[PDB]
C-alpha cells in the first residue's frame, strides 16, 4: 500500500504492540482498537488518536517527546486502517 | 509507617493495579513486583521504585507530573512492603 501505512505498522510494532497486539488492549480490555470501541469513545479519527499518542492517558504512556510528528501521523493512520479492516491477520 | 502504607495502597489501586494487580505485570511477566524480580533488576528500594514511578520506563507510563511527591513515596513504601510479605 502506501509508504505511510507501512511505516505506521513499524511504529506500531515497536511502540504499541506491547499493549495493543492485533487491536487488543491487554491493560484496559474495554478500550481496544476495534472499531466499535474507537467509535464508543470518540477515538475513530487521526486527530483523536494523535492526541492520545502524543499526551498519553491513564495507564497509556505519552509518546509526544519520543516519536516524530510523522511517526505519530503514520501510526494513527495504521491504527485507523487496521481498525476499519477488523484487524484481520 | 502505617499511614504511609495505607495511603500507598490507595495510590496503588488507583494508578498501578491496572498493570500490577497482586504484584504481577500484565505487560511483561518477566518484570513483576515480586521480591525475586525486584532484586534481579535492582528495584528493591524506595529510591529505585520512586525513580521508576516518577520517570516511567519502556511501556510503563511516567507519574511524576500526575502524582504528588507524597503519593509516590507512599506507593513506593507500599510496593516494597508487599514484596517483602509476598503479595
Ligand atoms: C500499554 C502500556 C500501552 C501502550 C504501550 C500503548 N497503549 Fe494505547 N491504550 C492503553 C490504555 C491503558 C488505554 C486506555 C486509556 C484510558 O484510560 O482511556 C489505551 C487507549 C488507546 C486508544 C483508544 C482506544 C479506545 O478508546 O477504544 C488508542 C487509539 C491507543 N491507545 C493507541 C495507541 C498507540 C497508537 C500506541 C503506540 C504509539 C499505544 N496506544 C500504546 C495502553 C497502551
Ligand atoms: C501498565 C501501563 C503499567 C502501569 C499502570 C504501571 N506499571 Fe510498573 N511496570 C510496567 C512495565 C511494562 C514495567 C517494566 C518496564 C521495563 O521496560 O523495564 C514495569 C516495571 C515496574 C517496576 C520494576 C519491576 C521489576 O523490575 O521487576 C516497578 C517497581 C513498577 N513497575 C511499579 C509501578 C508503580 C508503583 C505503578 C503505579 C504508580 C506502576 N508500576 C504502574 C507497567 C505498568
Amino acid at each position: 500500500g502506501s509508504a505511510d501505512l507501512a511505516h505506521g505498522g513499524q511504529v506500531f510494532s515497536a511502540n504499541c504492540a506491547a499493549c495493543h497486539l492485533g487491536g487488543r488492549n491487554v491493560v484496559n480490555p474495554a478500550k481496544t482498537l476495534q472499531k466499535a470501541d474507537l467509535d464508543q469513545y470518540g477515538m475513530a479519527s487521526i486527530e483523536a488518536i494523535t492526541t492520545q499518542v502524543t499526551n498519553g492517558k491513564g495507564a497509556m504512556p505519552a509518546f509526544g517527546s519520543k516519536l516524530s510528528a510523522d511517526d505519530i501521523a503514520d501510526v494513527a493512520s495504521y491504527v485507523l486502517d487496521q481498525s476499519e479492516k477488523g484487524w484481520q491477520g
